């Protein structure tokens, strides 16, 4: 049939955007996704990357790896119990998971069912035309169409996928997609990346590793998880050691060799070389746009490989669009959500609304985990003539006692030192993600430092350090770090 | 002949959350000579709390760490669903351990502001009894007894009472029998049967700490004299409170409240409440109530005025009806917290000895329970915001995380509510029950200085996945409060 929106891709940016429109403005609404439940083949599935591959699967992964954690931190307060008796169950974690993830998948299928106006197809959907989203049986564009929907309006939203480097050897590596499969934990795990995926599995795959197991990060440049504040990236690297990953920065796998053991053999650019029984690949996300055939209707791509689209999501292409990952910007569920609502609301509302991001919060789950929301400090010294940078970095009282006294809370607020106005806040630590939520809110304020400060403090927790600094431990001035004010 | 009394700009006593706050100001950022006067330079028995004040010794600090320990019950146990695997049946609580760690914790704490009153010069500690003999003379002496000998009399131009509060330990037959939270911290052995009485935080935590060390057989119980406990909180919250509770295995008594106590033959408690009820158990820990620490002061010798219900009064400033005699923290009887008491002693130090009067705002502050699971909390709650605003709306969220699917602790809801004055958005309240509840309200507390509404909230983006992110996806009221009336729907 024809509808009013047809949405390419069930996912984080396309449910919004299609459940929006069906409930929100009565309009007829077509979803194509090519699972409706998660794992292989496609991984994704109805639901999204987050929920079937994603967010909400590797948090439990990530809450299944703390118990190393806590298992060992609770003899610091008195319980005992048998340390040798201790097994970390991968196949249990991956079942539990599993199920839980599946009652997601099934839980959408329901409330495609039982919602008017949203209708959901099986299959691959790619732009035939204008106005015509193709439904096929495979990726393959020379597949069999299963259905040609007619569509006022197309949504692209088929969010992104691994990056797999096109070096020799790269078809015995996985992504996190099959990471999330498999049938048992690495003994050995390389993790490709310095990015938030390779750390929150080298976390993950740290805590369920078999005896005598080790996992390494590796990272091509000086310094893991770029972007982000670098006391923190520092840190963490740190706190990654003292709980036994290994952490090879400088180094690239130029080649992967498949020993007839199943395992692999890494040779590096540097010729090191590496075993390991799983090498995960986890440099990047690229957006997820060969198979949608956008040559048939001239959709421009960026460099990137992103669909270019403007501030209202809007490609050149006039009633299609893109949010998401697809659009190569912000690679988060929130941000795709958000996107996908603002478009419906610009598309079948009255009122037009872009998405804002600057000053998204977000988090790495790792262990320990991180929470932020703005600018890093050397940005901000690049745009602010006066940065001033009030840090904090305590190994927290439970930890004395837990035993894991590397376990530093670190907590940074960058303020433009000229008029107060906080920049960004950066934090590491257990509860970071948590914390940093409604610091995001604050930003939307206009919060000043003095008003992080005047705040009365909840004690105790560690939160209330964002309460408690008024004096600056550094600045940059014309981007120069520097102790003290000059004059 | 006679010779010169130790002088000061300031005499502090109570060396508490409040009046190390003052203390330290006004030496470092001042440069005042300060006198601080407590009754131990370290915790517990006799006098429980010493240098540091209640919250470092025998408060907030040994709290957490000892709920910190609780929670490891509910960690071993939740470990499983994730796929962890040992010997259960090996599985012992040792509540020596923890209170050894506890103790050392605390001591370090102690020492280590100690060598801070050695390394400060102008800031001075005092060991004993702190009184006004008048208006500008502090007298510090051998013990509460206002008899004992004087230790030392101190000239002081500024005094300012930061004694604190103790527990409320109510007038009945064996009394005696039962002990308070400052007891509860050095039980050499878990109780096996406890009850606690009240239903304010100190008991509903201190329940959950029990209910993890508690011995084989024991059972936990805890009587409130009300309806619901934690009054003052969300009713939402306090009902899922009471729920996740019973869950994990405590007893709650409501409409119940103790008559007398007497010891039975072998040492056990034999409690009968008001209504006939009795209850065994090893240990009643009385938590009704703190009062006022006013007592041993000598507030008549200069005429210093009580409210009626017992603080020191004060206006806003911390000024009592003396001039050059402050009040802050407890022993005012206001907000009874800690970051509070520290608040009111830096604005009191502010106004008096630097240029910057201020005064604390005690509205607003946002506050935590450690229970298990804990309560986050910072403004008004629904029932008093409607009885001051035309329209008030409720956003609620109510919900069993995804994770105690995984881990069986399917009683664990997250509740989040935010409160508001529907006529501008304005967030009045911001209410939350649920794991890392106390670590996410922080923030919360400067988004409702900055006068959020709920709009700031709803338009932030949510960091996913975590439960902070509920209250940024809240935009249409679960219902609302109309001229003090409840609906769904608004008129
Ligand atoms: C391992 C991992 C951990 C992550 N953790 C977080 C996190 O903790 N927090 C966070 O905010 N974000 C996280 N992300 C990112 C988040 O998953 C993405 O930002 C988000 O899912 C993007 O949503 P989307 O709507 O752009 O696309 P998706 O949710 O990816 O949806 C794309 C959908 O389109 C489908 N599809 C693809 N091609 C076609 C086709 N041609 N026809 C029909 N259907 C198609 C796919 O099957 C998929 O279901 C994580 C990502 C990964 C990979
Ligand atoms: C079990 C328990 C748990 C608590 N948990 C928290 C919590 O999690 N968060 C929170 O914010 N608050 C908590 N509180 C409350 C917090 O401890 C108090 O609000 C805070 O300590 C009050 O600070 P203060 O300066 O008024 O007094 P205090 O810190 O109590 O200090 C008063 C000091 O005065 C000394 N003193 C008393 N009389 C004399 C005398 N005449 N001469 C000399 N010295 C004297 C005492 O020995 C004491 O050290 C808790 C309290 C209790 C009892
Ligand atoms: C508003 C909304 N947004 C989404 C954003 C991203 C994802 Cl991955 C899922 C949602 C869900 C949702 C649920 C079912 C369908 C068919 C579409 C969207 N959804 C519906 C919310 C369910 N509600 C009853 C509590
Ligand atoms: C500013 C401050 N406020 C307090 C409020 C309540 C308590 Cl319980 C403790 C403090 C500490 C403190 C510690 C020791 C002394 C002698 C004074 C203040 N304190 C000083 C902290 C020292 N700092 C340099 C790490
Ligand atoms: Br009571
Ligand atoms: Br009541
Ligand atoms: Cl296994
Ligand atoms: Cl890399």
């Amino acid at each position: 049939k024809a509808f009013d929106l047809v949405v390419i891709g069930a996912g984080s940016g396309g449910l919004e955007a299609g459940w929006n429109a069906a409930t929100l403005y009565g309009k007829r609404v077509a979803v194509v996704d090519v699972q409706t439940s998660h794992g292989p083949p496609f991984y994704a599935a109805l639901g999204g990357t987050c929920v079937n591959v994603g967010c909400v699967p590797k948090k439990l992964m990530v809450t299944g790896a703390q118990y190393m954690d806590h298992l060992r931190e609770s003899a610091g307060f008195g319980w005992e119990f048998d340390g040798s008796s201790v097994k970390a169950n991968w196949k249990k974690l991956i079942a539990a998971k599993n199920e839980a993830v599946l009652d997601i998948n099934k839980s959408y299928e329901g409330m495609f069912n039982d919602t008017e106006g949203l209708d959901f197809f099986l299959g691959w959907g790619s732009l035939e035309s204008k106005n015509v989203v193709v439904v096929r049986e495979t990726a393959d564009p020379k597949s069999a169409v299963k259905e040609r929907l007619q569509a006022d309006h197309i949504l692209l939203a088929t969010g992104s996928w691994p990056q797999m480097p096109a070096i020799p050897g790269i078809e015995h590596c996985i992504s996190s997609n099959e990471a999330f499969y498999l049938p048992e934990p690495p003994r050995r795990v390389l993790t490709v990346g310095g990015g938030f995926i390779s750390v929150e599995f080298a976390g993950i795959f740290n805590a369920y590793k078999p005896p005598g197991g080790k996992v390494t990060l590796c990272y091509r440049n000086n310094l893991i998880l770029r972007g982000f504040d670098e006391t923190i990236r520092e840190e963490v690297t740190k706190q990654l050691t003292a709980n036994g990953i290994e952490i090879m920065t400088n180094e690239n796998p130029a080649k992967v060799s498949l020993n007839t053991d199943g395992s692999k053999h890494v040779t590096f650019e540097s010729g090191k070389t590496l075993d390991v029984d799983v090498v995960m690949m986890a440099i990047g996300r690229i957006p997820r746009t060969n198979d949608l055939q956008l040559g048939n209707v001239g959709v421009k791509l960026t460099p990137k490989g992103g669909v270019q689209v403007d501030e209202f999501s809007r490609t050149n292409v006039p009633n299609i669009y893109a949010i998401g990952d697809i659009t190569d910007r912000l690679m988060l569920t929130p941000v795709a959500i958000n996107e996908g609502a603002a478009l419906v609301d610009t598309v079948f509302g009255n009122k037009p609304r872009k998405t804002d991001h600057t000053r998204v919060a977000s988090a790495v789950f790792s262990i320990p985990p991180i929470g932020t929301c703005g600018l890093i400090e050397e940005v901000a010294a690049k745009e602010f003539e006066k940065v001033a940078v009030y840090m904090s970095s305590f190994t927290p009282l439970m930890h004395n006692i837990s035993g894991s006294k590397y376990k530093k809370f670190v907590a940074k607020i960058v303020t433009n030192h000229s008029d107060g106005t906080v920049l960004g806040v950066h934090l590491l630590g257990d509860g970071a993600p948590e914390i940093i939520q409604a610091v995001g809110v604050c930003l939307r304020l206009n919060a000043k430092i003095s008003d992080f400060y005047n705040t009365i403090g909840v004690h105790p927790t560690s939160a209330e350090e964002l309460c408690s600094m008024r004096t600056p431990s550094y600045y940059y001035v014309k981007g120069e770090k520097m102790e003290k004010l000059p004059d």
